[PDB]
């Protein structure tokens, strides 16, 4: 008997937004330790809706100075007296025996925990929890892997997991690689898969591709674009092509329609968050609706992908976060895609990380234009680099397919410019100058006119 409701609320992996919980109770109990369980967490809301929460607690018979106010549960009566329930996940003890069951392929009750063959834990290593992680609680041991545990959890195949199992079994060098994970099931045994968390190597002295790639973009006196950094776009080319030809390999290719219906859908959408759409809505189901009947082919891929999802070690690029598709359900974010869709990610993440410089700036400081001028030539250039660096592995230039590639990249910039007009007005003016230059080079595609 704890007060659950009454400490989620206050949590900001909590996704109850603006609603009335009904109760938060423990649908499964399991022991770990005399003074750690591991809990299912079910709060129900008003309209009958049940979300599902993992919750590790440790308890002790005296309050720990170590513990936070977050990680501080609430109270109950035990068989030995009063306890105080801290959140487990911030004891560093106990983070580690989760690490050790990963460990051993441990199953416990109906928990199930699984070592990835051949793989190494840093059982030694001091766990430490990671301020970065927001929806889910990363636990960072030394420098050699982080532990993720899921909060919110639900049932089937979690794509994060499978697409980087996938990819560090046959080898695959473009990924932080998968050392384990663990699982339960939905109701009881015999039921539904349900994901818990994962363990990948933790690749130390890395940098993160959007900041490399603004600080590029921000170099100044920059007027002739620099080869540095388009020769870093090109190796990222060759990794994304390199983790799409392995998941390709493994879980196959089919050819879908281009999906027409889907993307006006979104258009339509759109539209309606931002005013600005109108005046192009027409220009933009035209191009769509040229490509009814495109045979165009699919397999798994990314499905998040842009400048914030790939680090580099220094040795290689990695691709991380194989979630999917934000705010898309599951059997969507485990759909086959288009692998153009994801490069159409990248070149998006380019466009933004040159021109972020000019939206923060005030006209005075660019009256003339020189500095966008510069972030246009920027753009191109690694652009085309990463394009040429996903040919030299795919042995098929993605700008070959210029129409489908251009179509994924105005349905983005679309999806961008409602996403500024409601959370970010000055920011919007990058998606709709990119909507009127993809509408030229998507024209041109269309009539076979691109290199
Ligand atoms: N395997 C890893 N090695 C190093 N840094 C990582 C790794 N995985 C994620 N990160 C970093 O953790 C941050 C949060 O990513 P999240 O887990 O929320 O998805 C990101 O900024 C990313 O750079
Ligand atoms: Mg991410």
């Amino acid at each position: 008997t704890l007060a659950f409701g009454d400490w989620i609320v206050h949590r900001r992996w909590y996704a109850g937004r603006s609603r009335e919980l009904v109760s938060a109770e423990p649908a499964v109990v399991t022991p770990l330790r005399d003074d750690l369980d591991h809990i299912l967490l079910d709060v129900t809301y008003t309209d009958g809706t049940v979300e599902r929460y993992q919750l590790v607690v440790r308890w002790a018979d005296s309050p720990v100075a170590g513990f936070g106010e977050a990680a501080t549960i609430g109270t109950a009566l035990g068989p030995q007296g009063e306890r105080i329930a801290y959140d487990a996940l911030f004891d560093p003890d106990a983070a580690r025996h989760l690490l050790r069951l990963v460990d051993a392929s441990a199953t416990v009750a109906d928990l199930r925990f699984t070592r990835e063959p051949g793989a190494t834990l840093p059982l030694y290593a001091p766990p430490k929890v990671s301020s970065a992680e927001q929806s889910n609680t990363s636990v960072i041991f030394g420098k050699d892997a982080m532990l993720k545990v899921f909060r919110r959890v639900t049932p089937g195949i979690n794509p994060d997991i499978e697409l980087n199992r996938v990819l560090a079994q046959a080898g695959n060098r473009h990924v932080a690689r998968l050392l384990g994970s663990f699982e339960t099931s939905w109701a009881g045994p015999g039921t539904d898969r349900c994901a818990l968390g994962m363990v990948t190597a933790f690749a130390a002295n890395s940098a993160e591709g959007w900041d490399m790639a603004t600080a590029s973009a921000r170099e100044m006196f920059a007027d002739v674009v620099g080869s540095d950094f388009a020769d870093e776009s090109y190796r990222l080319g060759n990794a994304v092509a390199s983790v799409h030809a392995t998941l390709a390999e493994a879980l196959g290719t089919s050819t879908e329609p281009f999906p027409v219906d889907t993307v006006l859908a979104r258009l339509q959408s759109a539209a309606r968050s931002a005013p600005e759409l109108a005046g192009r809505a027409a220009a933009v189901e035209e191009r769509y609706r040229r490509l009814d009947g495109r045979a165009i082919t699919v397999q798994r891929v990314h499905g998040d992908l842009h400048l914030g999802q790939v680090l580099r070690t220094p040795d290689d690029w990695l691709l991380i976060d194989f979630e999917g598709e934000p705010g898309q359900p599951l059997d969507e974010r485990r759909r086959p895609d288009s692998p153009l869709r994801d490069v159409a990610g990248v070149l998006r993440s380019f466009e933004y990380a040159a021109y972020q410089k000019l939206v923060e700036l005030a006209p005075e400081q660019d009256a003339d234009g020189r500095l966008a001028d510069r972030a246009r030539n920027w753009v191109d250039r690694n652009s085309a680099a990463f394009c040429a660096g996903y040919a030299a592995v795919a042995g098929d230039d993605p700008r070959r397919d210029g129409d489908v590639l251009a179509a994924y990249e105005l349905d983005k910039a679309v999806y961008e410019a409602a996403y500024e007009a409601r959370f970010r007005p000055s920011w919007l003016p990058i998606p709709m100058r990119s909507i009127d230059r993809i509408l030229g080079k998507l024209a041109a595609a269309l009539e076979h006119h691109h290199h």
